[PDB]
């Protein structure tokens, strides 16, 4: 119990870095989980220079060598009403609030140096904004979640979750605003970047593969892009993580298959460390990207050598607690094969205690990437099983869109099949389910719809009721709920665990930040009322002055520690 | 270094603790002990203990001397305190037989004579006195409220009853025919009872001033002062009487206290005992034996007069050193009253330093020279601890105790607030917190609603939230107890409930609650959370599974205490 705490504390404390871009001539801009919280840093050598004062949540994407940085900070104690703060790179530590932009949920943004363009959600709308020297302007209204991808001159390109689970491309004008929307009949756009020729290069994920295409925003036309080298085409990428034009004109692309990515410059393979990679930037003539894996916390590395510029050195004893890792393909209820990542604990027997750690989203994936949750479970003596249920990214448009109109249906059958495989393959002596957000939704759905499958369940920041959640949701989240549920109230009611509490038979632990604005605490209080009234065994932990997105190490401990305690308790007994 | 906090709390909780219950199986001590992770019943005969029970229990019934069995009381409702009784033959330890004739109810007390199991129990509809012998179960009498079997000699059953206005009556009944006679004092309340050889009832009588021994005839209701051969007891001038009882050789053992410290007396004569507080006294192989505790000493069984231990859970030395000292101080309250207040200085804090006013529950209880796991763990975590005997407290006379009646969230709160003011002005306290369990948790909520700005933050465990809703969910015993404390008026039940004043809260609050608590139920607490949320208040909450008001595993104790200490350490890091 005391050893558990120090392992959790040390795993959360280890330093983690995302690469954001290039600023102040030729210094890398990094977001860093270091020294207590997410902070923004500069790197040119060399030691790090803290730009921000109090903890932040992210930064807007800078154009190359711009001379300032836009911090995004929650000013609502976790409810994700963000304000924007500008920091001049010459005077690090001094912040100026952008008063023209009122508190809203900031979803993304790019800073061109003259203009701050971003997307934001309020109660009454989702919209695309521009803030320049002549004030703030609303450029266009969006149907739902929308993300600024790139700006070149007056052209703004982006990605829109505007209907049916599909991702559109959208453009606008920096000066006159407006909105054009381009929808593919084959699938969904994953990334975007404006070429020198003012077309929009974009990753197009279709049924069971992916490729590069070129969209003309002037007449909506689209054609396949062929690159100088044939390494990208011959890689057979099933998904595209990110793309972007370097300042020297070359197209950097990161693509993946089976939970592992690969870098490509003008179509040609560039050798990077095994795992997954983030955006790519040009720094002092050399290539630089982020790297992570199941055995490697996020870091900044050079390519092609793979030498680290900013690595949080994980301790060796914590490294040894992960005995191994495999990708396996679990047969589900309908013959589909569910790609599933597996960690064996070195501190567990085989067979042994096993947790099916269900990812959120649901448009996300378990990949060869660092997972603090999974890591701490392995240290605590649990094998970890992580199924990419249908709805997951990274295995094609067909697999991803299968969840639409069918929450608590096909995807739950995949999670259940992963649990059955862990038993039958010989890895699992007992089985638990654990998850955060949509993962926590899956915990609740497993315990109500599939009683007896798991021994116990952990449900964090969970979806409880589609109906009441929609009532408390802003414009962005109302729309996203419509898409996933197909818009029918029959689905919203029947697929909500709050309506099936009488069926629960196994211990349940609930963990929830009090000011969560995505999955709100209110319906969870009602769930507790139901569990109490129906004599069900449950545990609950509500975290103060915190929301869905953790940005301190104190808050991370508060949402992860009770979960590991709870599962170690159930194992003892 | 929250990992160090965990292993201090774990180790403090883990230290074995023992209450003395009686003598059985000829001449073997029967002990209840927090041990091996749970509350269990044991035998002791000079060597290793012998576990009688299988799964964890909550208590045992008082055995007559040398009886050849033991009656375990076990919650069979995952903490809601619907108990069933299990009999264990002392020859075959580990084999239990359920007493099916007694349906699940809240078991409040009981004595086993060997032929008959007599007990008090509360159900939804009533509180009553029962007898279970070889010819089945009988209801002997119905009680107005909480009632406790004190002693049985032959056909006579004597006991104590909280039957009206905060006062404690004496009641009798007959084992064979039942019935009920009730005797009330015009001077005060009876605290303990035992039937003499002469079939009268010897009883402690706590008045406004001193406490003293009296002799009640149950046949005509008459009273008189009991004079003893030795006058150490009279000259001790006790302000309260903890326990009394006749030993098998006829001598009257009495434990009496003043200013939070007790003393043993055999036939009026002082018998030396370790400094602190003592439980019941028994005669074991010709020698005297009682329980002992103190602020530096977890409950243990010791011999007298030497004070040598038969069953001590050794409190580690490093944990001992974490308590730098202790005082009794007298805090001036809002009306000139003096509030006797126990104080622990932490060796791991500065002076002035972070300080927690740890408010006891009951409210008919007291902070005394006695082991307190909460207070101890706070000191280890680097907080000074201040523990005020607010009005309503036991141990300082009937007048002080009855002042709370009809006035919850009133005078008593002013005492707790005065203790906080004293910790500041005296120089002990750089910052102030409030923490409490049950009525203590009620006081946390009342301090943060009615006295915003006094404390920096508050911890509220198993707390009273709403007198009105609690009454609706309460069984017969608790409905009556609520009527007594609030004077029965609906205006007091509403106005003195913190749920009606949530808009006034400004400081961080941590709520901790066992889910199946049947004394202070979870339901109104869920509503409290609904109010805190809707009014934008900062709060934290921890609900514990398959647990109730009375903790009986070490896992459950950790879940109820660990989040509190973490929370206060977090607020201290906040400066």
């Amino acid at each position: 119990f005391s050893r558990i705490v120090r392992d959790v504390e040390r795993l959360i404390a280890v330093e983690k870095y995302s690469l954001q871009g290039v600023v102040d001539g030729d210094k890398l801009l990094v977001v860093g989980f270091s020294e207590g919280s997410v902070n923004a840093y500069l790197y040119d050598g060399g030691e790090t220079v803290k730009l921000n004062r109090e903890p932040i949540n992210s930064v807007l994407d800078p154009h190359y060598g711009v001379g300032r940085v836009i911090l995004v900070r929650d000013v609502s104690k976790g409810a994700e009403q963000h304000a924007l703060f500008k920091v001049n790179t010459s005077r690090p530590g001094e912040e100026q609030r952008l008063e023209a932009v009122k508190p809203m949920r900031i979803l993304s943004g790019v800073d061109t140096g003259e203009a701050v363009v971003f997307t934001g959600a309020t109660e009454d709308r989702v919209a695309l904004y521009a803030l320049d020297g002549g004030g703030l302007r609303e450029l266009a209204r969006l149907p739902g979640f929308g993300f600024v991808s790139d700006i070149r001159g007056d052209l703004i390109a982006g990605l829109g979750f505007f209907g049916g689970g599909r991702v559109s491309l959208f453009t606008s004008n920096l000066s006159s605003g407006g909105l054009r929307v381009f929808d593919s009949g084959e699938g969904s756009f994953s990334s975007a970047s404006i070429s020198p020729g003012m077309k929009v290069t974009a990753g197009l994920e279709t049924a069971r593969e992916a490729r590069l295409v070129t969209v003309d925003p002037r007449d909506g036309s689209v054609e396949d892009l062929e690159l100088p080298s044939k390494d990208f085409s011959s890689y057979r990428p099933t998904a595209i993580t990110w793309l972007g034009y370097l300042p020297d004109g070359r197209l950097a692309v990161v693509a993946r298959r089976e939970g592992r990515s690969a870098v490509f410059i003008d179509g040609e393979r560039v050798e990077a460390p095994q795992g997954n990679h983030g955006r790519v930037v040009l720094w002092r003539g050399k290539l630089v990207t982020s790297h992570t894996s199941l055995s490697t916390p996020p870091r900044i590395v050079s390519l092609p050598s793979g030498e680290p510029l900013l690595e949080g050195g994980l301790p060796e004893d914590l490294r040894r607690s992960i005995a191994g890792s495999r990708l396996v393909w679990v047969e589900s209820f309908d013959g589909s094969r569910v790609p599933t990542y597996v960690l064996e604990s070195g501190r567990a027997p085989t067979p042994g205690p096993t947790v099916v750690l269900v990812h959120g989203g649901p448009f996300a994936e378990d990949s060869d990437s660092w997972d603090t949750f999974a890591a701490s479970l392995a240290a605590a003596g649990f094998h970890v099983v992580m199924p990419n249920y249908r709805g997951s990214t990274g295995y094609g448009e067909e697999w991803r869109l299968k969840i639409i109109g069918d929450p608590c249906g096909g995807e739950l059958e995949d999670v259940s099949a992963a649990a059955r495989w862990a038993r039958e393959s010989g890895l699992a002596s007992e089985l638990y389910i654990m998850g955060y957000a949509y993962g926590g939704y899956m915990t609740l759905c497993a315990l109500t719809m599939k009683p007896g499958l798991f021994k116990a369940g952990v449900a964090g920041a969970s979806v409880v009721d589609w109906e009441e959640m929609y009532e408390l949701s802003d414009a962005a989240f109302r729309n996203f709920i419509e898409q996933l549920t197909g818009g029918s109230r029959e689905i919203m009611r029947s697929r909500s665990p709050i309506n099936h509490v009488d069926r629960i038979k196994e211990p349940l632990a609930l963990i929830h930040p009090q000011n969560d604005s995505r999955t709100p605490l209110k319906p969870l209080l009602r769930l507790m009322g139901e569990l109490l009234a129906r004599g069900k065994t449950f545990e609950a932990h509500i975290i103060p002055d915190a929301g869905h997105a953790i940005n301190t190490m104190e808050d991370a401990v508060k949402i992860l520690l009770p979960a590991v305690f709870f599962l170690a308790t159930q194992r003892e007994r």
